């Protein structure tokens, strides 16, 4: 008597990665984890890290791939199965060049911008159309690579304000979960 949403955080695994741009689906997982109250600990029949608990008034399982961008797909899918989530149902927290720096929008379905974690969930789990809350970090400075952009810390001046704009990413984030996207979207959305 469930089926629960799973909401998960993309990003890469240690310490070398922690505070790159590429992590910000972790930093939110982190920060719901809080909220929720319980560690991560390891999934093992999925490898994945999982927190199971109340979140937005309904029941989650938040997840963080310990497997590396590339290759998330292989933990995403079989967690969602595990639970027998469909893709509907499921959340990708990451972060989007497509958006500047400091702005959040919420998706369902669509492209997949450059993000290689996102192209290996949606190829996992066989179709698109699941939500992703997009954490805009811009584009980057002139002729450097969007891969290699990602890759690389916030400017002293942007990691003054990356605390404040976890937060609100996670409130964004309850906030789909409660009221649904249109809602939700409409709430968050500024242009």
């Amino acid at each position: 008597m469930a089926e629960p949403l799973l909401v998960v955080g993309l990003g890469n695994p240690g310490p070398t990665y922690a505070k790159t741009r590429h992590n910000l689906g972790f930093m939110v997982a982190d920060v719901l984890a809080g909220r929720i109250g319980s560690a991560f600990k390891v999934h093992k029949k999925s490898g994945a890290e999982v927190v199971t608990g109340r979140l937005a008034g309904t029941t989650v399982v938040l997840a963080k791939p310990r497997i590396s961008m590339n290759e998330s797909g292989r933990q995403v899918g079989p967690l969602a199965k595990f639970y027998s989530v469909p893709p509907q149902q499921i959340v990708v927290i990451h972060d989007e060049l497509d958006i500047d720096f400091g702005r959040i929008r919420l998706k369902l379905g669509g492209g997949e911008g450059g993000h290689n974690g996102l192209r290996s969930v949606a190829s996992a789990l066989g179709t698109k159309n699941f939500h992703r809350v997009r954490i805009g970090v811009g584009r980057p400075p002139g002729r450097k690579d969007p891969a290699a952009f990602v890759l690389e810390n916030f400017t002293s001046a942007e990691r003054a304000e990356v605390p404040t704009i976890v937060e609100q990413a996670a409130d964004a984030t309850e906030l789909l979960i409660a009221q649904g996207l249109e809602p939700a979207q409409n709430t968050v959305h500024a242009w």
